[PDB]
């Protein structure tokens, strides 16, 4: 299982998830010291993403959860003072048209669930 | 993939389409902001608007505003619209290759100088509505 | 998988289409017409199989010879629907490029052109329209035709 | 693909192996030793976001000198036979990058380090028809081990 | 694909076509010419065969050599459809790359010339072989045509 | 896909073959004479092996070493067809890499900067014996001349 899910602060999201209410859903998520950036079809918070970017909006705080179906979280990531930089709309063929979008910080948190056998193993 | 179709105000084009007669058929898209905003690119088969696309290029035409529409499947179910203004045509790229084995299309870049963006939202299994923003890049300000 | 078409005012070819009589059948085209200073128009690119044109090409662009028109013609496969002719005048083969690899099934070359006049001519053929609708350009004069 | 660990020793891992309890697993690696006009690169290897992960963050944010690192790529054949040890002492965890591109399935990270002392202790088979070639060089010193 | 063999002045191949006993075997050609005039190299690839040591020894000895011809034949007969011949050539580059996945190992060499011909020979049709020997060349030497 | 073979004077290999037997196995050779020629090095990537600890000595060490010949062969026999002698040669650079998904078995990439070099090519006949005897070449870029 992948499931991943996005919450931005500022914009609200689409998706239906049991955990992650309207939320984002993120098809790909990467990282870099430098930015964060992820992939999302177009969907309720494209529009409002594109302002905060060209405001250059300081946006406080956005959290990234990486859960299983089984048992619908694994590993969450956490990321403050933000600026969305950067995000780019593409859409050919199959694809729903999606966008990466990349997130700038100053301050970042990480934090593994490991099975707890474990507890929680976290880093910032 | 979706359903899109671009009205260009000085250029029309020869799409059979019901909701959008003569519109632009699009199969390709792409953007990137930052601002550092870049162009809007659409990509079109060889259209009856090709060479007016060409030579308003050339000419510098100022296009009042472009309409791009992105429909779903099942319907056209219309869920984005790309209003931009203040536009001109600036690089336009027609290709074609025996490879491609599919119609010769062509690229063409717009450098807008307004934007707007209209999410239209479907229901709830009955839901939601039109989440909507827009940046005046010529006075860096949003809408 | 298209029907593409080329001929040059000095250099014929030897295509077997009866209304192309002998000109140049093309595998692969392209172009770019960027931007107030000025617009960037840029070199017409033609990729096709190595020809009899092959070596006068060669020789034309190696001598500077300045041609005088060439034309691009682009019809369908209900064959003979031409939809799109581009003329171009005051022109002059800037690069040639053959080349080869014993793999891909024939060695062809890409020819570029770059000119002083160009012509643009769309025409749409279901009810039994749209005629040719056209454009050009005079970028010695930096003025439309 | 091959089945490769490693220990340092300040931070503890996570692997369930045989022969590498609670170790570090690593699933690339790459190092270069360059001669110009002798000059020492550093030592990558990607593992997984995992216990281990935050420790060493701390070292490369903090940059804690550690004693001893040691990487064992051992070969399957059942029971895993370790055919190659990498043994580096006055150690320094340096650059640490994550990167994960969600088609392999958790975010990831390179993490290179610095060394004073090197070891490489091959060690080969002989089925029924095996030896432990070695060698080392000590750079704070610039000679051999 | 495509059948193409290159013979160059002195050193000779191990090719045993009947059309060309010890010639070059070629895979792989490529060439440009660019009015600012600017030419550029004539490239070839070719399997390590008979003449692979004595080509790097031209490129570093700096050996110049009279005249170089390739020809090109389709397949089902080697009818020939072009014919390169280039005066007063020498070894620019040459770079033999060889490696397992990649397949026979080959070589990729480079040729500068003075003078350069072309010859292309139209398939016999009915109404003839046609344009028969198409030509033209250039004297890079004196900067205008042949 | 080839049959290649290194012999590197002071550094023994693994190879299980019987013409070149504790050779270095070679899965990618590479060179580059260009031209006043400006020479390059001989790349070649092989498996870790028996080889490769003392290897990272010989390239840290400076160390000066005096033969290497490599080998070609075709099939119908493991028959040699082309001999690189380079002398008086050096590692200069060695890039162990490992990556899993691709790297069953981890390669790396040693180069070798030569002063002087030997080709040797031999053909086969397909008839009694190898007829095309020994076609050889060579050169020495210390005196910056021909062997």
């Amino acid at each position: 299982a992948f499931d991943a899910f996005l919450k931005i602060d500022g914009i609200p999201g689409e998706s239906s998830d049991d955990k992650h209410k309207d939320w984002i859903e993120i098809q790909s998520f990467a990282h870099k010291h430098a930015a964060y950036e992820i992939t999302h079809f177009l969907d309720k918070a494209s529009p409002k993403i594109y302002e905060a970017c060209c405001k250059g909006q300081h946006i406080k705080e956005i959290t990234i959860e990486l859960c299983r179906a089984g048992g619908d979280k694994y590993m969450e990531i956490k990321m403050e003072q933000v600026l969305i930089a950067k995000v780019e709309p593409h859409g050919s063929a199959n694809d729903f048209p999606s966008e990466k979008v990349s997130f700038t910080y100053g301050k970042i948190k990480w934090t593994y669930t490991q099975q707890a056998g474990g507890g929680n193993v976290s880093s910032g």
